[PDB]
């Protein structure tokens, strides 16, 4: 039964606590009531019934909204109301401290019921329910410092803040009739975006009219800083990547592939200037224990070997274009980690844009076997044993805190590397 | 230079800053002043000029002490004295937030200076200096709750709080003539002992007179829990281990080679019951797509190899006698944590009181690929492709978290086995 309890008992249930995903985190509290997702949080008032305050955890706590008496006030010409009883906060799943697939919150007055709906989806959005016995007028919130940034659209409304580069966007139904506040009879569904202006979120959020929607968007002076043309060039490039490689982690893969393939020619000149110098290398020179050693006066070798058409510093060289490659890739990573901490796991790294020992260990000893092997072959001298040290269990040791992805792009291009120097011959 | 500064720059460096011990960061504050250590912690009064509170950081924050109108009250006659000036704060290799190497603090009120040094070493000790022009007198503190415990000594003054485990035992000159606080003229260094009542720390800090104080200890009631007599029976074998073989880690080691040679016969034992096993196992009953199959009914198996003179559950056993070991290990590495962070470092394992997987990442792989070959002789059949994992992949995982110095244990153990097991014939 030992064998059975390891293959079932503690192989079924390993997973599920593993890729346990975070949970929606509810603090009730004393003239406040707080739910905590792992990017999104909201500050809540349970008295007037309202969002008081608006963070982002993304790369750091973002204070992005401050109640300007604008975030959904139920008030009837003019004067706001209050509630008739406590809040009751409904979900699905409830886990100890919160649920953990969605939280309802239940504001009552007399004949109103403004539902708050939180998804514990990747998304910033949120949807504001209401019923009412008569009609009433509710407060919409807005980022923006002065108001020329929001736009009035067909259904939507955006209020858009260029400093912090948060984004309030909801979905209305008046088409184009819109007076400030929202008028409602009747019950209504409402969806809101507040967050970051990353447009592959927003095209998930209103993928109905998005390309209507984001050429207003654009328009916006602010929104579009001068990098995101070519940068969502690449970000939407990834996107079909991953909308054809069943997730993030091939695309990265291919993407490697991609970026090894399209500039090929650098391993036969970073060869051909090798295979000139390790067929002709201090063993072939025969030049080991000669006519002179330290303080410095080289005075021979360089000039003597600069005969041969060869290209001195090729493994110095790659870095410069590769640094453009990584921070290109690195960049990418960041925007996509809402993605990452909700669209599963790829093996074993269960986010990839996490860092730390505890997800990279695994590339960095793969990382180390694989150099081994290929720093078998360069070097017929007896640097391996010093040269195996210094990239494998240096450098990426130095590195080990950055994102799983980037290490993961790093040990795709070494497989490659190794399998595509096995030529034999 | 590549090579270079990788061999020296980036090769003499990185120890520096990987084995940067940790530094006292004292934090100055409004009518505070708090000295902080890796296990120390104080709460300083700039005012009277004497210890608030005093904290307790191994295994959790643990408040042993309160001001008791007894810490260090410089007083003449009854009432106390104050400061004329501000405190100052002295120190030895300034750190950025605070010294690394020794921290004093200079209490001065009219002619008497009261000099709080700290050293940054492994003991829970701290010497109180003073000079004065006319006698004076200053308090001793106590943690004992009730005055049964405290013994006045020779030399020393013990202060024991069962309760807590702490122990207040400090050095005085004025043999066995002592009067409730200290009076003292002209200049005094006094050493005080605060903590836990680790004998091994007090050797080091009373290694004049240990002997002759260890015996008035031992007599104090609640100062000798009943498994104590064992318990430091191991305690000091391993101090003897450690002054043999330069550090804890070969201590381990050996001791993990005593605990396996000292009973060694089960290898035959585990590995007779397996010989006449492993030489009979289902290829040589040849009995695998037989008479019938699940739905359980076996019947056969049990009963008819039931008659060879064989230790069926051999891999299932030693763990019941490795519980004892592994928990008497553990409970000595929990006992030397504080020798652990300031005595050095193994090879790579910074401290052996530690977890994680920055630490036991590469005990981890080690185990691996050791145990894979071990497991390679045993079992001929194709279960070893799911016996290296349940093993080696799933069970050390599950326990990452535990101290590195148990996973030392265990990864000696595990090689030499792997010897052990070695005598192909």
């Amino acid at each position: 039964m030992v064998l059975r309890k390891v293959v079932a008992i503690l192989l079924a249930i390993l997973p599920i606590f593993l890729f346990a995903v975070e949970p929606i985190k509810v603090v009730r509290s004393e003239k406040e009531i707080v739910v905590l997702t792992r990017f999104e949080e909201y500050h809540f008032d349970l008295e007037k019934g309202i969002l008081k305050d608006f963070y982002t955890l993304v790369d750091g706590r973002k204070h992005v909204f401050t109640y300007g008496n604008d975030g959904f006030d139920v008030l009837d010409e003019g004067t706001p109301l209050t509630v008739i009883e406590e809040p009751i906060v409904t979900g699905v799943g409830k886990v100890s401290e919160g649920f953990s697939d969605e939280v309802s919150i239940v504001y009552n007055y007399g004949y109103v019921k403004k539902i708050f709906t939180i998804k514990n989806n990747e998304n910033y959005t949120f949807f504001v329910d209401i019923e009412n016995s008569k009609p009433v007028d509710v407060t919409v919130p807005r980022v923006s410092v002065d108001t020329s940034t929001d736009r009035y659209l067909e259904n939507y409304f955006a209020s858009f803040n260029p400093k912090t580069r948060t984004l309030v966007l909801l979905k209305h139904d008046e088409g184009l009739l819109f007076e400030g506040t929202l008028k409602v009879n009747g019950q209504k569904r409402f969806i809101v975006f507040m967050g970051p202006n990353k447009r592959t979120l927003i095209k998930k959020a209103f993928p109905e009219d998005y390309d209507v929607l984001i050429k207003a968007l654009v328009n916006i002076p602010g929104f579009n800083k001068w990098y995101d043309s070519v940068f969502y060039g690449l970000v939407w490039f990834f996107w079909w990547l991953k909308d054809l490689t069943k997730n993030f982690g091939w695309a990265i893969m291919l993407f490697t592939l991609i970026v090894r393939l399209i500039l090929y020619p650098l391993y036969h000149a970073q060869t051909k200037s090798l295979i000139n110098m390790r067929k002709l290398q201090p063993q072939i020179e025969a030049i080991k224990k000669k006519y002179k050693d330290p303080t410095k006066q080289q005075e021979a070798l360089l000039k003597l070997y600069r005969e041969a058409g060869v290209n001195p510093a090729s493994g110095c060289l790659m870095l410069l274009i590769q640094l453009p490659i990584f921070m290109l890739l690195w960049s990418v990573i960041r925007y996509y980690v809402e993605e990452f901490a909700y669209s599963g796991s790829f093996l074993i790294w269960k986010d990839l844009s996490a860092g730390g020992f505890s997800n990279n260990w695994l590339f960095l000893v793969i990382t180390i076997v694989a150099s081994y092997y290929t720093t078998l072959l360069t070097s017929q001298d007896a640097r391996t044993a010093w040269q195996g040290i210094i990239m494998s269990v240096i450098f990426p040791f130095l590195f080990v805190g950055l994102p799983s992805g980037l290490f993961l792009y790093y040990a795709t291009n070494t497989l490659i590397q190794l399998a595509v120097t096995y030529y034999t011959y």
